[PDB]
């Protein structure tokens, strides 16, 4: 109908719903499952935990690295869950039993983040060893040791096919990677060169959201190599913090935050619409549940708990 209309943007109105307590230490990353049921956290306790993603629930804790936890992330199917840990290796887990199906050896450093590739028959992992590697899901083993950076690296994602990663570094870089060959395909350069303390893909793999440790988020278009958005207002100087696009409502950039909140940005006009309050640490965490209005959140040891917010729009 010639009546049909887009609807006047409204700001988002993020409510607590659920704090989820359990963890004994920092918890370091949240991650809804793709199929929308479940959350899941790690910690620095060493610890990951699942719970529900609606109703907050506890499920099961899932235990087996020796030391903290720094990343863990789904798999397509919501079946298996990666881990990366201060152990120097990343675990495969059954989430459904709770076991650790593989055990990721190569990396000689902490390994700082983590993600599978939408196939899931993939992992890639970055490393304070300066390296990235892609692992075979199925054998547990390394296929490709890249020499992706000159500093820890802070965060690896794939592209919506997996026939790219990008990477992310305190050496001031973020870098772009033909996942089949491990070659290095662009390098983005800041000539302050701040370090880059996170890193993702734009979920139709258009852009790329990075974080710099001088409060600031940007959107860039990474064929054409220019900034398109920038996203600042947040405290963001030291830890490698979360971002994420917001997309089941109003389209949001979601980050945490060295102030203890939440922020929320319109993606188009770069304002913040809202600040969560209520944590009583860093917020080094935040996701966005894939179907629904809901955030979660996690933050440091001050707190140690997941929180989780719910928007009517
Ligand atoms: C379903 C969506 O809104 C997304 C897709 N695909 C999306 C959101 C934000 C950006 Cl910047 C790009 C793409």
């Amino acid at each position: 109908s010639a009546t049909q209309s887009k609807p006047t943007p409204v700001k988002p109105n993020y409510a607590l719903k659920f704090t989820l307590a359990g963890h004994t230490k920092a918890v370091s990353s949240v991650k809804f499952s793709p199929n929308g049921e479940w959350l899941a956290s790690s910690s620095a306790d060493k610890l990951i935990k699942i719970w529900g993603a609606y109703d907050g629930k506890f499920e099961k804790t899932i235990s087996g690295h020796k030391l903290g936890i720094s990343d863990v992330a789904w798999s397509s199917d919501s079946n298996l869950l990666v881990s990366a840990s201060d152990d120097k290796t990343l675990k495969i887990w059954d989430v459904s039993s709770g076991k650790c199906l593989k055990t990721l050896k190569g990396h000689s450093n902490y390994v700082f983040c983590c993600n599978f590739n939408p196939q899931s028959n993939l992992i890639v992992s970055g490393s304070f060893d300066e390296s990235v590697r892609i692992w075979d899901v199925k054998t547990g083993k390394c296929l490709k040791t890249l020499p992706a950076h000159s500093d820890p690296v802070s965060a690896v994602h794939f592209n919506r096919d997996g026939s790219l990663i990008v990477s992310s570094s305190y050496d001031g870089l973020c870098r772009i990677w033909d996942t089949a060959s491990g070659q290095c395909l662009k390098t983005l350069i800041d000539d302050d060169n701040p370090p880059v303390s996170f890193v993702k893909f734009s979920p139709n793999g258009k852009y790329i959201l990075a974080a710099t440790l001088d409060n600031t988020l940007k959107l860039w278009d990474y064929s054409k190599g220019k900034c398109l958005k920038t996203y600042t207002g947040h405290k963001n100087e030291k830890y490698c913090i979360f971002a994420n696009f917001s997309v089941t409502g109003g389209k949001w950039i979601v980050s945490g935050s060295e102030d203890n909140l939440v922020y929320i940005w319109n993606l188009q006009t770069k304002e913040i619409v809202q600040k969560l309050q209520g944590h009583t640490d860093v917020v080094i965490s935040t996701a966005c549940h894939p179907t629904e209005n809901i955030i979660a959140s996690a933050a440091l040891e001050n707190d140690k708990t997941i929180k989780l917010w719910k928007s009517d729009c």
